[PDB]
């Protein structure tokens, strides 16, 4: 693992890691974006296992950006493009690919609609954030946002912006959002609606390819989002896995190996 720093506009540090190719030289750069619905998480949050299979012959990047709320969204995309920019430069002549998780996977969809990359691998994410799934509130989540109160999420918060966690349990300031249906309020931006966060059916229908794993029971990010996606992309490659979970991944069980292992079949078919 090597640490890099992108230096933001606003003169914030950005990090991000490589891990090198296991077998030189790379076929191809894979910038890494995390879940956490823009609110929690962490770079590093994928198993060693899943490494291994994606660096056999791939640069695996994991990138940073600020989390809400204490930034916006229209920050979080600005330091997501100032550190993918920052990874392309130093790439310059070689097949490169966003690979997200959750929210993830949303903003490595924005980079392929905003720069010119060879692929994107979405794992349970979307293209949209108008969607009446995350305006409305989220059945699975109300239990527990009930049992909590404003001064509780508030104090889950940094009183500067952060890229991972400050807390453990970060992660119900989330919760929280999805439960009482705030979670749009908390992206704060001007206008959810706006072609910037939603990315138009003209657009995913110019998208490189997309490898595509989603639950069919997602209780988190509806299926729909990627049966969306699919009903404009030119290629992809879809596992709709049989559960009713979120992130099928979350521990390197055979059957998530199997889709990783087809991730990098559809790369090294891309890069071949």
């Amino acid at each position: 693992e090597i640490k890099y720093k992108v230096i933001t506009k606003d003169a914030f540090a950005l990090p991000y890691t490589i891990i090198k190719a296991k077998n030189q030289p790379t076929k191809g750069v894979i910038v890494y974006i995390h879940g956490g619905g823009l609110m929690f998480g962490k770079a590093n949050d994928l198993s060693p296992q899943y490494i291994d299979i994606l660096t056999e012959h791939y640069d695996l990047i994991q990138l940073s950006y600020r989390l809400l709320p204490e930034v916006s969204l229209d920050c979080i995309i600005e330091d997501v493009y100032a550190s993918f920019d920052a990874i392309q430069s130093q790439y310059s002549n070689c097949p490169i690919f966003t690979f997200g998780r959750s929210s993830g996977a949303y903003l490595s969809l924005l980079i392929a609609r905003d720069r010119d990359i060879d692929g994107v691998i979405d794992f349970y994410g979307y293209s949209r954030i108008n969607t009446e799934p995350f305006k409305t509130t989220n059945s699975y989540y109300a239990k527990i946002a009930q049992s909590i109160n404003e001064t509780m999420i508030a104090q889950l918060t940094s009183p500067t912006p952060v890229v991972q966690d400050q807390i453990a349990q970060r992660f119900l300031i989330y919760v929280y959002a999805r439960g009482t249906g705030k979670w749009i309020n908390m992206i704060n931006i001007a206008d959810y609606t706006d072609s910037k966060y939603n990315i138009a059916p003209d657009e995913l229908k110019t998208l490189p390819p997309v490898f595509i794993a989603h639950c069919n029971g997602d209780y988190d990010v509806p299926v729909e989002e990627s049966e969306h996606i699919m009903n404009h992309v030119p290629h992809s490659t879809f596992e709709r896995v049989n559960k009713n979970e979120h992130d099928f991944d979350r521990r390197p069980n055979d059957e998530a190996i199997t889709i990783y292992r087809k991730v990098v079949d559809f790369l090294n078919a891309i890069t071949m």
